[PDB]
């Protein structure tokens, strides 16, 4: 009868299966700079804007052309075996990447053929610049919690390869104005990549990580959007931080890992000292994946759990900021 | 303990507001057909297919570059209005349009800071070819259903000036196969316009509209995809009005309404005979408007409204097969 932050928590939601797709090639920003270099000298612009101020030293693309689709199949078919469950369990699956097949049929769709769904199943792409694997867990967690289904896919693939060949065209280019080429290189951050998850009610897998839910903050105001953004976003930011700790019960200090979705080295860097995280509980891999967008995160966690740096018990915080603006926090129970 | 179909339907969301806006600009397909004449001419096509297959008399345009998120925010303006509510009240809103402005940020965030959202709203754009808008009120009732919110939008604008332009450049060309000519000359069903929801919970707005929610049914064998297409549509619609039946206890003879997506005449014509369906049953505005895509649904059901065509405990179905395939089922009790 009195609200008390905690009902809002997800009671019966676990992880069952968790992958991610490592795209193959790297390309160093050393190569792409040769590349880039008389565009640079002739701009009178001296400085490694990607190496240095971004702080990439590499990235990872696909070696062909990999749909999203594509992509987000094969992180599928991994996390399927990871919770050791078939296709004919799923009953929802959501694709949440900013890449995309077609503006038809859905993404999903065509991933949910890929791997053979059974007629139940229900599925659709949700979009949300860099958050959307957050809102895709969220919403699939609704739906285990309620008991309208037992077993989610939430999937996504990244590709950035048309996005570089085309940027790098426009940046080499004679013609090429300063506005515009610094405008152009921060899609040179960006990489390739997937992830998915198998979200499941808690009951039929038992001791599994525990997805609790979390907490979303807006300001919209700037969705015109820099130096600025980096500010607005840290304000954002805290005042989610507020909300998390008004449901989840959050102190800094209480989380055991921070897996945040990364713009650049020194984004992540701002972020971190704003907020007194330790940095030691922030894997990183921007500096040789780049930014995969949405599937940033989910990657990192997957990482995690790869490597055995996760314990039972341990409190994960996924968060990012992403383009609207938005920002989003939510915690696991490994 | 032992479930039940009911079971699972909303208990505590309804309708608060619904508008939508009428492009302005009509298109009769007369016109479209002096352009192409030469093309048909040439190609030894002798049939009117957009007014004597398709069943398309005219469509509506927008008379300016407006952009989904422009309509969208136009359409959300009058919901609001509809529902006696301010902006402030909005805890959720959700984008499930095609047509999209960006691939960042979400439409839906534009819509967000256009209407002045509050810092508490969360934003996210749906996918789903024609079945988002439903799949849209989906989501926001299990948010509403839960007591997470109390108010939600869920928005949807579709623009098509562009598409018809692209296209009847590329089917009045000297070079245009038949094959070719036959692809585009779909893409000229299509219309444009709007359609925003309030959302609620059902304490909130005594007396309001009741959704109870929905089933969906899945044939994604067949996203690859003519007349094939009508075959498989139909024989998923059966399979959920099966479903349908199951949860929400559907006969057709007890509907009062059913606000159908719409693809042409002929389809439209087939899907009716094959359920039986009393045609005056079916508001009908495709022959004039063409297929607004997923906003075609709320569109209907807002005229159906607007011509006090409704009585409180009307049973409405809501309904459509989209690309994927996918068929989508649901109730609201007026
Ligand atoms: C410290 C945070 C600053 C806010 C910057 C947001 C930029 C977001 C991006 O452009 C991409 O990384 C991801 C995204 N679009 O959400
Ligand atoms: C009788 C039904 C036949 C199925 C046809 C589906 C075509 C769907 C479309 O191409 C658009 O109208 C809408 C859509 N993409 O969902
Ligand atoms: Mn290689
Ligand atoms: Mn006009």
């Amino acid at each position: 009868l009195v609200p008390r932050g905690s009902h809002m928590l997800f009671q019966n939601v676990s992880i069952a299966g968790l992958a991610h797709i490592d795209a193959p090639h790297t390309l160093t920003s050393k190569e792409i700079n040769e590349r880039l270099q008389p565009t640079y000298d002739r701009l009178g612009i001296k400085t490694d804007v990607l190496g240095d101020v971004a702080g990439i030293h590499a990235r990872r693309l696909w070696d062909q052309d990999v749909q999203a689709s594509d992509a987000a199949t094969q992180a599928a078919r991994k996390a399927l075996i990871d919770a050791n469950i078939g296709i004919e369990k799923i009953g929802l699956l959501i694709n949440t990447s900013v890449s995309r097949d077609y503006l038809d049929p859905s993404t999903a769709s065509i991933v949910s053929g890929n791997l053979g769904v059974s007629d139940h199943c229900m599925t659709f792409d949700v979009a949300n610049a860099c958050l959307a694997f957050i809102n895709g867990m969220d919403i699939a967690a609704r739906m285990l919690e309620r008991g309208e289904i037992d077993y989610a896919l939430v999937v996504d693939g990244e590709t950035a390869n048309l996005v570089y060949e085309k940027t790098l065209e426009r940046m080499t280019s004679p013609d090429v104005t300063e506005e515009e080429f610094r405008n152009e290189l921060a899609a040179l951050t960006l990489g390739c990549g997937a992830a998915a998850m198998v979200m499941a009610r808690s009951e039929l897998v038992p001791d599994a990580p525990r997805y609790k839910g979390g907490v979303t903050r807006s300001a919209t105001e700037w969705n015109k959007l820099t130096r600025l953004l980096l500010i607005e976003g840290i304000k954002l930011a805290q005042k989610t931080f507020v909300a998390a700790k008004q449901v989840l019960g959050w102190a800094v200090e209480e989380l055991d890992q921070f897996v945040i979705h990364q713009v650049s080295r020194p984004h992540t860097a701002a972020f971190v000292k704003s907020f007194g995280i330790d940095p030691a509980k922030v894997m990183t891999i921007f500096g040789e994946h780049g930014n995969i967008g949405p599937a940033s995160v989910p990657i990192v966690l997957s990482k995690l759990k790869e490597l055995g740096r996760l314990k039972k018990g341990d409190r994960i915080a996924l968060l990012g900021i992403g383009s609207g603006l938005n920002c989003s926090m939510a915690e696991v129970v490994w």
